[PDB]
């Protein structure tokens, strides 16, 4: 009963957060096995940030320029390389709290939990989604860089995000754990702007299903729609196109409630055209697009992690 | 910048969660030192739950009736006792991952993080407020009982909540860790309902401060109200009265933004009376009341 924006339990990631210092710049690193991953801009001074030559700056560094701290313990750095926009520091000690993990690159619309860290110490956990414009709507201050996003698959932590920067209107950008940016952003102090964001239609439909499961039904109507007619209306409200794959992915949720996906789409179409008329769904006065179909199943069926 | 509903990191609590089974009932327990704490209704069958004579039921239980599992490891139960609605199982092994901890009773309006668990395994985490009517708006399925709510201050875990029940409306009730219910609810199968809830005015103001700090300032106005005049209006909308102590507590946020509390109150008066006119605040079309002043300060200053 009840429906909440809900993050993965973070303990397995907390055990991997360290502090990385290079000169006068401190931020967070991820310690897995005998490697520490962090944003490469830990090697810049403020005066390099406008147009840094990172390859050049890294040559000028030595293993001893990197101070890595896990709690009170300094970890000795015995090697360093750069992959895309992440720095990899080889340390002499493997992290005893390393979980099973992998690195994945997620797609727009997928969700993940963020463990916000400052000086290598976990501060908070929240859920968000990779927006269609490749930003995230996070909560990050100075010091947070190197905070990671992740999912848990049973006992396996999939890391999908590492935090690097803030963009106009207070949204955020970063890389996968191979150091490739999501979207066309670059790690430098330069005017950049995200494109117009859109609403993740498949997620909105998942959340309408969550609403019905939790007993909110008023928006169900007597109509169906074709996929084409649905998209004609949705394009007009800055919604992502709903594809046949999305329809097929919502099928388990449709079986659980007895409401066919295209019947749900006809209800959404009416909500977009007529508005909510002052009314709420699962306590919200707007349509929520940061639960995937899997997040809804997970929450409404209590899938667990260890 | 940015502003999110943010839970505390849950790892210190995860290392304390165990599965407790008694006959056909399994739920979660909290393992601190050599004690496992869990809801006492773990000892009931379905028939028992009409009006359980807890003392009588517990007398008839054996230590051996309690299967406690921590990962792949059974803990041997060597004693049992009851404090109010919580069962304490003494086990022969102290939890090596016991963090520094206290048990606190929180006040309506205050927030905490919930680690929702099933079969002793962490499932997810989220933030709740103790509502003025002594419920929480959680997310809990069968098997969730024994999941805890907590705050972390530095390295100390303050356990404030343990989950026992759902109510009509899809809200939730539970106890502190001494096993006293928040509100007038009881641990038996009986028709129970939450009172009328109210809006946590002081929290709405904290959040409007959060909005300003993050640059969402369209709802600020040049007007000011008196405290009494503010309360005359807001109480009609079923908001809690704002007291001078509330005003005092908002002083840090007021000082940080430079907007006096009674200046901000005129914004809130206008938002209540006229709505948002299709605008949003921090992405919300409704006024949010589950962030405390401290939550805002924590997230907007970045304590760890
Ligand atoms: C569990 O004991 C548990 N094992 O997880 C609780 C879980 C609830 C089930 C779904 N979500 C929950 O929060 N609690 C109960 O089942 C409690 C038991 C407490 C009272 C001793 N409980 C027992 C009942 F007999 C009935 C209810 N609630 C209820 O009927 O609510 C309706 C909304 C369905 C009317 C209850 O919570
Ligand atoms: C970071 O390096 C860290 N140490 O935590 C991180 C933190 C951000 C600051 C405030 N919130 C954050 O998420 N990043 C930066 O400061 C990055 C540097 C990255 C790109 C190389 N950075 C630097 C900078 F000089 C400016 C910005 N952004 C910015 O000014 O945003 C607006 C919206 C004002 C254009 C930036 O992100």
């Amino acid at each position: 009963s009840g429906f909440r924006k809900m993050a993965f339990p973070s303990g397995k990631v907390e055990g991997c957060m360290v502090q990385v210092t290079c000169g006068t710049t401190t931020l967070n690193g991820l310690w897995l096995d005998d490697v520490v991953y962090c944003p490469r801009h830990v090697i810049c001074t403020s005066e390099d940030m406008l147009n840094p030559n990172y390859e050049d700056l890294l040559i000028r560094k030595s293993n001893h320029n990197f101070l890595v701290q896990a709690g009170n313990v300094q970890l000795r750095v015995i090697g360093h390389s750069m992959q895309n926009c992440v720095l990899k520091l080889k340390v002499d000690t493997a992290n005893p709290k390393t979980p099973k993990y992998k690195f994945v690159r997620i797609q727009p619309g997928q969700t993940f939990s963020v463990l916000a860290c400052y000086n290598g110490s976990p501060s908070g956990v929240y859920q968000c989604a990779m927006r269609p414009n490749f930003t995230i709507k996070g909560s990050f201050l100075n010091g947070s860089c190197g905070s990671v996003g992740f999912n848990i698959d049973y006992d396996c932590v999939s890391f999908c995000y590492m935090h690097h920067m803030e963009l106009p209107t207070g949204v955020h950008a970063g890389t996968d754990l191979e150091g490739n940016f999501y979207g066309p952003f670059v790690d430098r102090q330069t005017a950049q702007a995200a494109g117009t964001d859109t609403t993740i239609t498949v997620n909105v439909l998942a959340w309408l299903y969550a609403a019905v499961i939790n007993g909110d039904r008023w928006f169900l109507n007597r109509f169906t729609t074709t996929l084409n007619d649905f998209n004609l209306v949705a394009m007009k409200y800055n919604y992502e196109p709903l594809t046949q794959d999305h329809v097929d992915i919502l099928g388990p949720l449709s079986a659980q409630t007895g409401i066919a996906v295209l019947d749900m789409c006809a209800s959404l179409k009416e909500l977009l055209q007529n508005g909510m008329n002052g009314r709420t769904i699962l306590g919200s006065a707007l349509l929520e697009d940061e639960f995937t179909p899997f997040d809804v199943v997970r929450q409404c069926s209590g899938v667990t992690f260890q």
